[PDB]
């Protein structure tokens, strides 16, 4: 009743061109299952979403990853949030819904709005520049550990602890086995900084600890939850951002509507959320035997979503492979949905924003000048180099 397929959704071959094969994982069935890892998967966009919003069937604490906690090892100590079911996971959701809360994007928005207005007039100035390492990255990095309060020394570490986190939900694959084999400096320099005295009074750091005082986390728990936003948030924002800007490049149209109304800037963002998937999969564990779309899956089964083919099923979409700024984005789960829907959204889509605003502002076009080189990760989708040139407005 079940298809078997041998596609191997981590290999090097996929991440290059994962969209034939997508459609394929939609088109054989609701429920497939994947010979190469011994795992179900979903595509389409319906069990996606149901599964999603099925916490108690389908649940996040035996891993997120391939690796079933019950298992085996996890690779660090289990997140209290991505890695936990409610009623566990609920009040570390609470701390850091309210420390990235509405309110809290107040406080960072002029800042993080003057630093792209500044970057993408710094990149117009030189011309032919990394949309990668110069913008998508260098922008992120120019604010985030700020904002969360982190020291200037072992700043080096971000960037490779969070491949190191993405690569490490995949199979054990070389992506996975290179990233955790000599990661111990990255997990040590991240686990230092997750202290309080390390972290600046203000920053999203200092404030995880600062509700230890309510009840709603301990001061055990907080090191742990700092450590979620030193392992989230940044390299899935630096693929959106990419992504965004590859998009304006390939689909110069859509950056003609964007300098016409740059009020477009934050559905552009989404929309490129959307398109690229920077997450493309995660895992669920089954709790119990279950029917999904005709499928009699057993307890304990690993049960693979398919995001970014979700967020491209012609089922929900229409022209789902077109970027379009002004699309109805609402329902994609490149963010995923319901309780674990991802909490560091609001800064997600505020440093898109205010980048996609400046180049709407400040950029008349985008050229690609150079080879186009793709970053491999088992769980991000995204660029490594990409080479264009600004004109100015
Ligand atoms: C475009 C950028 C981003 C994308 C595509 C993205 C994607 C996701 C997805 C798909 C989930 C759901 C995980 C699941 O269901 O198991 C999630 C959760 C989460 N994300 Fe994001 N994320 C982004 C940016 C951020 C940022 C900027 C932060 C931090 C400031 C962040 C921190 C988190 C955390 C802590 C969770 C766990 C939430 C929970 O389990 O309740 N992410 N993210
Ligand atoms: C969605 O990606 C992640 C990755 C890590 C964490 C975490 O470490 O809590 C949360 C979300
Ligand atoms: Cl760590
Ligand atoms: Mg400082």
């Amino acid at each position: 009743t079940i298809p078997h397929l041998a596609i191997d959704p981590f290999s090097l071959d996929f991440f290059d061109d994962p969209y034939p094969d997508q459609q394929t994982l939609r088109d054989a069935g609701p429920v497939v299952y994947l010979d190469k890892w011994n795992v179900y998967g979903v595509a389409r966009y319906a069990e996606v979403h149901a599964v999603l919003n099925d916490p108690t069937t389908f649940c996040s604490s035996r891993g997120v990853g391939l690796s079933d906690f019950k298992k085996e090892k996890p690779w660090r100590p289990p997140s209290l949030i991505l890695e936990a079911d409610p009623p566990a996971h609920t009040r570390p959701r609470a701390v850091l819904s309210k420390v990235l809360s509405p309110a809290t994007m107040k406080t960072i928005r002029d800042g993080f709005a003057a630093a792209a207005d500044a970057k993408v007039d710094e990149l117009l100035q030189r011309g032919c520049i990394d949309a990668i390492a110069d913008l998508a990255e260098a922008y992120p990095l120019s604010v985030f550990p700020d904002a969360m309060g982190l020291k200037q020394e072992g700043r080096e570490h971000l960037l490779p602890y969070a491949g190191l986190v993405f690569n490490a939900f995949g199979p054990p694959n070389e992506l996975r086995q290179t990233a955790i084999e000599r990661s111990a400096p990255h997990q040590a320099y991240v686990n230092e900084q997750c202290q309080r005295p390390n972290l600046a009074p203000g920053g999203f750091g200092a404030c995880i600890h600062a509700f230890t005082d309510t009840g709603e986390i301990t001061p055990d728990e907080a090191p742990l939850l700092v450590r979620s936003l030193l392992s989230a948030g940044l390299d899935e924002t630096v693929n959106g951002i990419g992504a965004a800007v590859y998009c304006l490049a390939r689909f110069p149209g859509e950056l003609q509507r964007l300098r016409s109304d740059p009020t477009l800037a934050r559905n552009a963002f989404e929309e490129a959320v959307r398109f690229e998937s920077p997450v493309q999969t995660f895992f669920r564990t089954t709790t119990r035997e279950v029917e999904l779309g005709g499928a009699v899956i057993g307890e304990g089964e690993k049960v693979l979503m398919f995001l970014g083919s979700a967020n491209r099923d012609p089922r929900r979409w229409s022209d789902p492979d077109l970027y379009d700024i002004t699309r109805k984005t609402s329902g994609h789960v490149g963010f995923g949905s319901g309780v674990h829907m991802c909490v560091g959204q609001l800064v997600a889509r505020l440093e898109g924003e205010v980048m996609l605003s400046a180049l709407a502002r400040k950029v008349a076009a985008i050229d690609i000048d150079g080879p186009v080189k793709r970053r491999f990760n088992n769980t991000l989708r995204g660029l490594e180099s990409l080479p264009v040139k600004l004109t100015p407005a």
